[PDB]
């Protein structure tokens, strides 16, 4: 690796841990610090087997100035994955949003900048907003403009995908600007370890091993494209180590799936009855369809996803909630009752 | 279809000139400017009109406790604050960040908790920039040779990118709570009041001061150029008759670049043609603007009024003229800032 002192912000939460387990795995040259602040999102439990000589971990805010600038003092690159992360969190409160998405990306880029050292932001497919459904669309979602690629339209939807673009474009301008060394990437659903019970997959699997209804917004039509963690990490480090200067990535598998269809794997996967569910409250101004053409990643940087099986990569993904309900179980209560303040079960 | 509306930003340039408009065609709205008045602010461009129409509260809308006081009177929001300097957002963005997003969002929130009207006032800037018309196929006539409300958000400064944020959330909030909004990208207004930071009250104000105007680079960079009192009708027709949820560009297909811009205010006031200096070019300067605003004029029925730029240039030369007391006090701190950052080329 050409960095040898890397920060990672939000590296306690679910995709940033990861990445910095992957770090420790692949890449023994490199000192990581996390800066991570510990929200109801952030768990050190993830950091845990790794803290220690080669991974630091820091708890602060992306948005304390002095703080970031006494650690980017020592850093030679920033993999900023540090955000308020859920949309139903946003539409309930978008406050820490805006501090965190925006405010503390500016706060990052201003280091960046006064350091002059490597910056790679974390962001998502959703500041492109949603598209239609394949069935509706002339070519499938096969043809041009059917899938999200890096010149999509920005378009988002809520408070968090709105922040998360915002946060994208001063990145972009810094660059133009300031001449700061960055790169950007929009990945799809990432899914796997670690990740927190109030999300989609991880809420159903918990929901069902703690003996409570799975929980699907209206029919589940929705559609997402899926992506193991570890392909995200991959990208990322492909990106960070050789992506060109300025220039935005989009990381997919290629897994679309309606939600749906993936409840009711799960509930297959679990011995569970089909319709062992509840139909809940729809989220407001809800995203239809997310699809990434990740052609750019792959032909451009060699980057190739090696878990394209989502059955057997949401079956490792059970298990592992299933072995690890000490890791959530404290948890389970609060998420949904939260929830309760806005979900009912209709129809 | 409102009584009372707050104009953000109303003791500034385009602001200002809209608040004008106001107090002058619908006198039976009251307006309440909330204005901060930073450098760019200025109590003489409202002063002569403040009264039972219109009423000056000095405060920053990040300022909740302050924009709840007040979204909790008014039925309507047109939204001008913000930092509007390219060069400034260069120096130092900060203020950039602070006012146009952290105040933009205040706002929304303030809309959302009264359901209220709210128009975003918007730049072209927000869609980065377009190549020369002599490399276009189209000769800049195609499609994807102009900016519509269709082209992709791609801002180049921290200006553009903080206004491009803010539109942003106001389309968000739009969708995820229903708040009454809309939003409008104008290309470059000129015309009186304009702050003499800007290019062509610069220009001009640098003449009549006995300095030299400045240009960047060689100035091949093209401005869309539109006056202020167009941008104020479309305005309005927006806030009164637009579509929730619509962006609408504001343009009168006025392209020209920076140098022959330049000559032109030569010409008009008497000055050799080559009686300018060439200065150090803008970072990341867009190359250049252009607005496609059939969306606004087929909608709505908007059409610009002052098409004519040599008549327009005219006329604000000459105010800036019959009114050098208004920025005489600024011109040597406003030159000696800009003479951090730039000198001439040689
Ligand atoms: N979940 C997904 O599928 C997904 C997919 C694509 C992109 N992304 C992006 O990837 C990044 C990580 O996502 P995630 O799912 O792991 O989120 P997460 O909710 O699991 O974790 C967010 C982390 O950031 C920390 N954090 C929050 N505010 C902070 C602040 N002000 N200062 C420092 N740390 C702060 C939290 O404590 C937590 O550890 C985000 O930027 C997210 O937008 C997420
Ligand atoms: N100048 C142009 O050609 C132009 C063209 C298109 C769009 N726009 C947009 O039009 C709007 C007005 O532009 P302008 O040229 O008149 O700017 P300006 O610099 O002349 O005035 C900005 C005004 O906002 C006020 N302000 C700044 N921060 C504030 C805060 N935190 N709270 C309250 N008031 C604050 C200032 O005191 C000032 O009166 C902006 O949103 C700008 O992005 C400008
Ligand atoms: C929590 C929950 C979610 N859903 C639905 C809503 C969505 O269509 C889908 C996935 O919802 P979420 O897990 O919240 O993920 P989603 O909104 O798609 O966004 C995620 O993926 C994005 C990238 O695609 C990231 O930027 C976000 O930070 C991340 O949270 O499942 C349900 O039906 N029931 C539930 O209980
Ligand atoms: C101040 C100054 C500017 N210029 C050049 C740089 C630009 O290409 C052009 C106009 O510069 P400015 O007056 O700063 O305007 P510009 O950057 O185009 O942006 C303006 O127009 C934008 C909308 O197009 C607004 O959003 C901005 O708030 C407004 O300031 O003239 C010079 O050549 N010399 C100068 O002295």
């Amino acid at each position: 690796s050409q960095f040898k002192n890397i920060i990672v912000t939000g590296g306690a939460g679910f995709i940033g841990s990861n990445f910095v387990h992957y770090v420790y795995n692949n890449h023994p040259d490199v000192h990581v610090t996390v800066l991570d602040k510990l929200t109801y999102a952030g768990n050190k439990a993830n950091l845990e087997a790794i803290l220690g000589d080669r991974v630091e971990l820091v708890v602060g805010d992306i948005a304390d100035a002095e703080l970031v600038d006494k650690l980017a003092a020592k850093a030679d690159a920033i993999v900023h994955y540090a955000a308020e992360s859920h949309n139903d969190n946003s539409l309930n409160d978008p406050s820490p949003f805006i501090h965190t998405n925006f405010i503390g990306t500016y706060t990052l880029l201003e280091a960046a900048r006064k350091y002059d050292i490597r910056f790679h932001h974390v962001s998502t497919d959703e500041v492109y907003g949603d598209l239609p459904l394949r069935e509706d669309l002339p070519g499938h979602g096969e043809g041009p403009g059917e899938k999200f690629t890096a010149e999509t339209n920005y378009n988002p939807s809520s408070p968090y995908s709105s922040t998360k673009a915002a946060s994208d474009l001063i990145v972009k301008a810094w660059v133009r600007s300031f001449g700061v060394k960055a790169t950007i990437s929009n990945c799809s659903n990432n899914y796997g370890p670690y990740q927190h019970i109030e999300k989609f997959i991880p809420r159903q699997i918990t929901n069902i091993l703690a003996g409570i209804k799975p929980k699907l917004y209206g029919e589940g039509k929705n559609v997402r494209d899926w992506i193991h963690t570890n392909d995200h990490s991959t990208g990322v480090w492909a990106i960070l180590t050789k992506g060109r200067m300025g220039e935005t990535y989009l990381i997919g598998a290629d897994g679309e799936k309606n939600n749906k269809e993936v409840l009711e794997l799960i509930l297959e996967k679990m011995g569970q009855p089909k319709d062992a569910y509840d139909h809940v409250t729809d989220r407001a101004g809800h995203d239809l369809r997310y699809a990434i053409d990740a052609s750019k990643l792959r032909d451009e940087l060699g980057w190739t996803p090696q878990f394209t099986d989502f059955s057997e990569g949401l079956e490792e993904t059970i298990q592992w909630y299933t072995d690890n309900q000490d890791w959530w179980k404290a948890e389970k209560e609060a998420v949904e009752a939260n929830y309760a303040k806005t979900q009912e079960v209709i129809k």
